[PDB]
């Protein structure tokens, strides 16, 4: 049992910005990784496909997963409306980490953010469950189209996504 990999063809307002890829730490956070896997691949008939990045904060993070709301509250797991924080083994060690946005303890579901720095201020508050494998330079471009008030200077989206297992 190894970590699944995923891809996302990132699109800014529909213009292809490039493929990006991530690894999902099933090896430590199986619930979170599996929950996310299915949402990226779209195999639950919803999820990440088209569901954008809603808070892009340069050198902080790129939050997304607004697939049922549009304000940083969308998303629920494949098993149900929230699940627990699995653990805090994996920490916000630097940019290119990936962690579950939640509403506090045991309220994580389908929002994540790409850490675009060492988001150690979030250590103990969010489930790190992935990392950028590839297209880190596209995440760096995505941030140019962020702001800091999170509301982007351009709509950042996923044209397509799936697994690269």
């Amino acid at each position: 049992m190894v970590n699944p990999t995923v891809f996302f063809d990132i699109a800014v307002d529909g213009e292809p910005l490039g493929r990006v890829s991530f690894e999902l730490f099933a090896d430590k956070v199986p619930k979170t990784a599996e929950n996310f896997r299915a949402l990226s691949t779209g195999e639950k008939g919803f999820g990440y496909k088209g569901s954008c990045f809603h808070r892009i904060i340069p050198g902080f993070m790129c939050q997304g997963g607004d697939f049922t709301r549009h304000n940083g509250t969308g998303g629920k797991s494949i098993y149900g409306e929230k699940f627990e924080d699995e653990n805090f083994i994996l920490k916000h060690t630097g940019p290119g980490i990936l962690s579950m946005a939640n509403a506090g303890p045991n309220t994580n579901g389908s929002q994540f953010f790409i850490c675009t720095a060492k988001t150690e201020w979030l250590d103990g508050k969010h489930v790190v469950f992935g990392k950028v494998k590839e297209g880190m330079n596209i995440v760096e471009a995505m941030e140019r189209f962020g702001s800091r008030n999170g509301k982007t200077s351009k709509k950042i989206t996923i044209a397509d996504c799936g697994q690269l297992e």
